C-alpha cells in the first residue's frame, strides 16, 4: 500500500499553495510525497513542510502592456467559437509560449529524478507537463490536480472535435509533437492521458466546472495562502463592513501598469464607510500619498484568518483569493482580464448572483464605490456566496478522497 | 463535525516537529489547526506549513541550564514504587514544576488562555510538558489530550506519586502540580482535575512494545518523520560502496550534555579511522572547532534524516525523538551515548534491551567504545533484524490519517 509521491509544479508559489492540502492528506497516510519544481520555488515548498526537490534551471516566463489578446484567450472553448484554424492556433501559441517556458528548462531533471526515485504516482499541477512525461516515462500513475475552471481540458475537447474533421494530411498536434517528442526520446509513445491525466482531481465546485469526458475525483478546497500567523489586531471585530483588497505580482505582472491605479482604489474605497485592509506589495506601497483612516495597509495577511466575518475581497481571480473566500462565504468583485481562468472565475461567481466581475479597463471609482455597496448592501450576493460555500463543504476532504487515489494508482500504474 | 483545534507547544522546534504530521492529519479532514507557542518559535511554525499563534513572552531556560542537568532528582528515567519513597517522588515533582515546566509555561499560560477565550477550540492537543495547554483546554471546555514523542516517564512518576500521596495522612498530602495548575485554573474559576495532567486520552507515537504501561485511555498512532523545513540534495543520489553512519549534534545535546565528555571532534576523528562513509550534521561553532575534516566524512548544517536514513548503517545521536523515530521508521541500528534526562536514557536503554540498538552514558564514551559499537552495530546482523522487527511494529500501528476519526469520536465525547 505504502507509496512514492512526486508532486510537480511550474514554479509559481500561488500554483503550489493550492496543491499543499492533498500533498499533506497524503503524507498523513504514511505516503512519502516529494515536491519538484525549478529552484526558485525551493524556499516556498520548504516553508510548506513538505521536502522539497530541485530540478533543472530557472526560466524567463517572468520576464517576458497586459497578457490579454484573442489568441491567449481561453475564457470561452466552445465549438461555435473555433475553426480548426482558431484552434491549432491558440494551442500552438500556448504550447510555444506558455507550457515549453515554464516546462523544458526542467524536464529531463524530473524525468531523472523519477528514475531514481521510482514514484508509484505523479500528481501534477495542470499546466506542469513536465509531470505526466516523467510518469510515463517510469509508469508511474498520473493525475492532474486542478486549482482551475477547467478550459485546459475543454479547449482540448474543442481541438480534438475539429481535429477530427479534417483530412488526414493536414492533421497536426502541437501537444503531441512537443510530449511526443520528449517522450519519444526516451522510448516512449505519446497518449491523450498525457494530456489531461489518468484522473483529474479536482477542487473546483461541480456547480461552477465545465462538464468534461474525464474520470473526476472531486475533492473539497483547503485554504493554503502560504505562511502565516495570527496578528494581535485581528481579535478587533469591525463594527462595519470590512473590505479586503489584494493585488500581488501575479495581478502587476499581468494586468500591467495600464487600468485604474491601485492607489485611486483606495482613495475611492477611503472615502466609504468601511474597513479595509488593502494587501500590497512595497513598491505600490510607496507609490501612495496619505493612507484614509479607515484603511489598513499590511504586507501580507493570512487570508483564511482575514476572510471569516469579511464582507467583500476585490481581487484578479486567481485561486487562492477565490477559493479563500468561497470557503468564507464572502462576496467577491473581480477586475480582471482573459489571462488563464480568472475570467472565467469572475463570471462564474457573476452568473451565480454571487459576485462581480469587471473587465479591468472598464474598473473607474463610480464601478468599484457601486459594486462594492452593492456587494455590502444587496443581501442576495451574501445568500448566494453561502450556498457555495455549503456547496465546497459537502464536497469530501483530501483525507476522504485518499482511499480514492490509492485505488486508482493500483488501477492505473505499474 | 467541523472543529477548530490548537496545538500547544513549548518553544523548542524538537517538539513541535513531532507534532506537525498529526496536525496536517487534521487539517487535511477539514479541521482549522492552530499551532500556539512563545514568539521565538514563531518561525519554526510557519515553515510547517501550520499557521502560528504567538503567544505571551520568551522565557530564559535555557540560559539557565547553560549556567548551571543530570543529577538524581531530575532523574526520571526509572519511575518506580519501589525507588521513590514519598519524600523522593514529591521532591521530583517540586523541582521540575519549579524549574522546568514553569519557566517553559508560565511565560505564555495566561496568553493563551486568553487566546482559548476568543477562538474557542473544540480540541486542545498538547505536548506532553506544555501544561498552559490544558488549563486552556479546561477553561473553555474543550476536549484535550496529550501527543506524545516520550516513553511516557511522565505519566508513570504520576502514578508513582499518587500511590505515595494516597499513603499519606490527609493534613501531610501535598501536591505541587495541583498547587500551580489549579492555583491558575482557579483564578478563572475552575477546579483541578488529574486529566490536566495526563490529558482526556493520550496520542502515543511510541510503538506499544517499548511504552510503559499505564491506565490511560491510549490512541496509538504512527509516527511519521519530520526533521523540519527540508530538501534533497544532488549527492544523495550516490548509494554509498561501504557503511554509511550518520551523527548529530545539536543545540539539544550541546546544552544538556554540554562540555564535561567527549568532544564531538575526538568522535568525528575517531570515525575518521574507520572503512565506512559518514555524514556529520553539526551547528556552526562545532565546525570550526575542528583542525582537519578526515577524508571519509561530509560535514553539513542540515541534511533531512528522512531522506539520509534508508540504507545507512547507523545513526548516532543522544535519543531525541526525531532522531530516534526516524530511525526507527527506516531499520536503522542506533548508537545513544546519552545522560538520563528526559527520557533520553529510555530512548536508549528500550532499544538495547530489545537488541536494536547501543545505549551507553556519555560520560563512558570513549574512542574504543565508540569504534566498538559502531563495528558491532554493522557486523553483528541481529542488530538490524531486531530494528526491523520494531520497524514493522510502527508500520502496524494506524496512521494520523486512520486515528482522526477516533479523535473526532473522543472530541464529542469528551468536549462541550
Ligand atoms: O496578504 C495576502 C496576500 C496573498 N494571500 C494569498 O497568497 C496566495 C498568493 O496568491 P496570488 O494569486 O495573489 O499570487 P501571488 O502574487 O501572491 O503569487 C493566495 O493563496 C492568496 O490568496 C494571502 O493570504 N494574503
Ligand atoms: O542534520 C540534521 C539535524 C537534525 N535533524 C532533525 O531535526 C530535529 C531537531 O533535532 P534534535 O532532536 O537533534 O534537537 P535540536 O538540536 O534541534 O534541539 C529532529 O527531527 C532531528 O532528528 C535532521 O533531520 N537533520
Amino acid at each position: 500500500s505504502h507509496m512514492r509521491i512526486l508532486f510537480a509544479t511550474v514554479s509559481e508559489k500561488s500554483h503550489l499553495f493550492t496543491m499543499v492540502p492533498l500533498a499533506w492528506s497524503l503524507a498523513a497516510a504514511g505516503h512519502e510525497v516529494h515536491v519538484a519544481s525549478n529552484p526558485a520555488l525551493t524556499a516556498s515548498i520548504k516553508s510548506t513542510g513538505l521536502t522539497a526537490v530541485p530540478v533543472g534551471k530557472d526560466h524567463n516566463l517572468h520576464e517576458m502592456d497586459s497578457l490579454e489578446n484573442p489568441l491567449s484567450d481561453w475564457s470561452t472553448p466552445e465549438l461555435d467559437r473555433h475553426s480548426w484554424e482558431q484552434v491549432l492556433m491558440k494551442f500552438k501559441v500556448s504550447v510555444m509560449f506558455a507550457y515549453q517556458t515554464y516546462n523544458d528548462c526542467m524536464v529531463h531533471e524530473l524525468v531523472d529524478y523519477a528514475r531514481h526515485w521510482q514514484p508509484d504516482l505523479v500528481i501534477w499541477d495542470p499546466v506542469t507537463y513536465a509531470g505526466p512525461v516523467a510518469a510515463r516515462v517510469v509508469g508511474a500513475a498520473h493525475a492532474r490536480l486542478l486549482w482551475c475552471i477547467d478550459i485546459y481540458a475543454k479547449m482540448r475537447e474543442v481541438f480534438l472535435a475539429r481535429l477530427a474533421e479534417q483530412p488526414e494530411e493536414r492533421r497536426e498536434d502541437p501537444m503531441a509533437d512537443w510530449l511526443g517528442g520528449i517522450l519519444g526520446r526516451y522510448g516512449h509513445t505519446f497518449d491523450e492521458e498525457v494530456v489531461v491525466g489518468q484522473w483529474t482531481i479536482d477542487q473546483i465546485p461541480t456547480s461552477l466546472q465545465l462538464p468534461l469526458s474525464l474520470r473526476r475525483v472531486p475533492v473539497r478546497y483547503l485554504p493554503h495562502n502560504g505562511p502565516s500567523e495570527i496578528p494581535d489586531w485581528l481579535r478587533e471585530a469591525p463594527g462595519r463592513p470590512r473590505v479586503v483588497l489584494t493585488s500581488g505580482v501575479s495581478a502587476r505582472a499581468a494586468l500591467g501598469g495600464t487600468f485604474m491605479p491601485v492607489a485611486d482604489m483606495i482613495n475611492t474605497l477611503g472615502s466609504m464607510d468601511i474597513d479595509v485592509v488593502a494587501a500590497l506589495p512595497p513598491e505600490e506601497v510607496e507609490a501612495l500619498e496619505k493612507v484614509p483612516a479607515n484603511t489598513r495597509i499590511v504586507d501580507f495577511v493570512p487570508l483564511h484568518a482575514l476572510l471569516p466575518g469579511a464582507s467583500v475581497l476585490i481581487h484578479h481571480g486567481g485561486f487562492g483569493s477565490w477559493g479563500t473566500a468561497l470557503v468564507n462565504g464572502v462576496p467577491q468583485f473581480i477586475p480582471t482580464i482573459r489571462y488563464a481562468d480568472w475570467w472565467n472565475k469572475g463570471t462564474s461567481l457573476h452568473e451565480a448572483g454571487a459576485g462581480l466581475v469587471v473587465h479591468a479597463s472598464e474598473l473607474t471609482a463610480e464601478v468599484l464605490r457601486e459594486s462594492v455597496e452593492r456587494l455590502v448592501e444587496d443581501a442576495s450576493y451574501r445568500e448566494a456566496a453561502e450556498r457555495l460555500r455549503e456547496e465546497n463543504q459537502r464536497t469530501p476532504t483530501p483525507h476522504d478522497v485518499v482511499p480514492v487515489i490509492e485505488e486508482l494508482t493500483a488501477e492505473h500504474g505499474r
